């Protein structure tokens, strides 16, 4: 089986991305976030604190004739941006893009945090991370990709996101058309979780490419680009005007300055990020200092190539036994 789901951009920033997922039976469709750093497929529901629900659609599981309470099973989970959600756990059937696993635990919210509340465009998280990290207790529950692993017609799935434009999540099967030249494989750990691999180096702008071991994450979940402090200083020393502002919490440039490109590197092979994917825009509204879209991983503890990067790319989540991921240029 394979299957094929657009992915949507939630601004004008690219902020984060949402991609369509039937629930249930009478189908209830939700727009989820697509993550690859995370491992829970947790939704808004009709057990959501009600003060807590603003604007997104909620999953019903007594609308849905499939739906079955998980007994005793709760989880909770924190995210990078401090954020956080909590409650039960229901199975049912969850298709995406045409492709339907049966069983899948749809992990339904009793509290979500103000960010998640305050965003009416995310419905819910959608995790794409390794299983290892699912947080039910007591029983551990696999991800959609884990339970559909087996029936794909190859066992992998596909992000190609969009710089202010739509997408597309492709499960078991690696769309030749979608990419230029040739997808450069590199090795996968496992250990933390994580789709964790190590980039080659980078370059700033037209610059000369810096040889060096950068250990990150692919992570589709996450907004930005998070490098080591001396990649992401050497990067806005090249912008006029740019600075690291504690209170902004990052580097922040001009708006009126021209982003230089960032390139990484996979393998022998070289991704080129264009200066523009880089702007995140006004720091508030009217502002003419612009957020930065490289920023500083110093205090995360690990690097992360978040959508800032992965949208440069075709990716490939290899799942394979052992696992390993893809990227080419498009």
């Amino acid at each position: 089986s394979t299957g094929s789901a657009t992915t949507t951009p939630i601004d004008s920033l690219d902020d984060a991305y949402i991609t369509p997922v039937q629930i249930g039976t009478p189908a209830q469709t939700l727009n989820l976030d697509f993550d690859t750093g995370s491992s829970d497929l947790w939704v808004f529901s009709s057990e959501t604190t009600a003060s807590e629900v603003d604007g997104q659609t909620i999953y019903t599981p007594s609308k849905s004739t499939t739906a079955k309470l998980l007994s005793g099973a709760t989880w909770s989970i924190s995210y990078g941006d401090g954020s956080s959600s909590s409650g039960d756990v229901y199975t049912d059937t969850v298709s995406v893009g045409g492709l339907t696993v049966t069983g899948q635990a749809v992990e339904s919210a009793k509290k979500v945090s103000s960010s998640f509340t305050e965003d009416s465009t995310i419905d819910g998280l959608l995790g794409l991370a390794f299983s290892t990290l699912n947080t039910v207790s007591p029983t551990q529950q696999k991800t959609f990709f884990d339970n559909a692993k087996a029936s794909l017609d190859s066992p992998v799935f596909t992000a190609d996101l969009g710089y202010h434009a739509p997408g597309t999540y492709n499960f078991g099967f690696i769309d030749t058309t979608a990419y230029t030249g040739s997808i450069t494989y590199t090795a996968v750990s496992t250990k933390q979780g994580f789709w964790e691999w190590t980039s080659t180096g980078y370059a700033v702008g037209s610059g000369t490419f810096k040889s060096t071991s950068i250990d990150g994450i692919a992570d589709t979940g996450t907004t930005l680009l998070y490098l080591p402090a001396t990649v992401v200083s050497a990067y806005w020393a090249q912008v006029s005007g740019a600075k690291s502002s504690s209170s902004v919490g990052g580097y922040v440039f001009p708006c009126s300055a021209t982003l230089p490109s960032f390139t990484f590197g996979v393998g022998s092979a070289r991704i080129v990020i264009p200066g523009d994917y880089i702007d995140f825009g006004p720091i508030s509204t009217g502002s003419s200092s612009c957020f930065g879209g490289i920023q500083s991983s110093a205090g995360i503890g690990i690097n992360i190539f978040g959508d800032v990067a992965l949208k440069a790319a075709f990716v490939v989540f290899n799942g394979a036994t052992t696992p390993t991921l893809g990227f080419a240029s498009k």
